């Protein structure tokens, strides 16, 4: 599970992150890359690649910041995964949360349902393995940090999720 | 659970099928369409429609014959689903099995690993839901009917699965 595209499959560089997430995690933070969007597996590999390159080469980070990335292709791409503390929501939220990030800018476009489906299924396949709590709370990026992420349109949608909390 | 692309999404004609399966189902039979492959949600949705069409329109079937279709786009396309008897492996096997079909021809080519991951992830969801038995048995199309399906490349692969039984 759960049709997660593994690091090696999207041509990732080697993670160098050591700091580990205490399971089971209470919080999920939903962001956007505010990068280029992609609707094929081929373009979404290329794009996940591009995100990690910025984070690693330019920002000198130990890996891509997000635990997981959602493509409009409808597949989840493995970032730091369930166990490795992210860099997506800053110091107060990074240690106590999983960050998933929709690849693209969602101010003036919604993600297609398969992307929204992928995410929800990703979230379920996280309780199952005990990475997430049963009663996990979903926060928007803007709900924990000064940012427009995850975009006006995607933010509206996640407010309607059963697990969402302001 | 499953991130399955639902009938409405690939724009599938309303099913006319009535006869049910008895849960939990013991057998999964793996086929190929022997037809044109697709590696985008866009072309793969169209392909499900094409296979549905051939089955409904040319063979006068009540619906696409497969319970589920697997795209090379890495997405499961819903057919008859977990509860409805399909038309994929003839009259001995149709009433006691789930039929999943890889959209393509896997005599010369292997399916890309995201296809193989969706298939496996699907079955696990079948078991989760109780549509499939915990001790399900995965069979080749060729293993229960005189055919080439699911093709030797794919057949080779599916023989390496833990639930596979000659
Ligand atoms: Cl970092």
């Amino acid at each position: 599970c759960g049709s997660i595209v593994p690091r090696r499959e999207w041509r990732a560089l080697a993670s160098e992150c050591r700091e580990r997430l205490t399971r089971p995690v209470r919080y999920v933070v939903v962001s956007h890359t505010a990068g280029s969007h992609c609707d094929t597996p081929a373009s979404c590999a290329q794009q996940a690649q591009n995100v990690q390159s910025y984070h690693v080469r330019n920002l000198g980070w130990c890996d891509v910041g997000y635990n997981f990335l959602i493509g409009e292709d409808g597949l989840v791409y493995e970032g730091r995964g369930w166990n490795i503390k992210g860099a997506h929501a800053g110091p107060t939220w990074n240690p106590i949360s999983i960050g998933i990030s929709f690849m693209g800018n969602y101010m003036n476009r919604v993600p297609p349902p398969r992307a929204l489906r992928a995410a929800q299924n990703l979230l379920a396949c996280g309780v199952a393995l005990g990475a997430l709590r049963s009663n996990y709370e979903v926060k928007g990026h803007r709900d924990v940090q000064p940012t427009l992420s995850p975009g006006d349109r995607l933010y509206e949608i996640i407010q309607t999720w059963s697990h969402y909390r302001a």
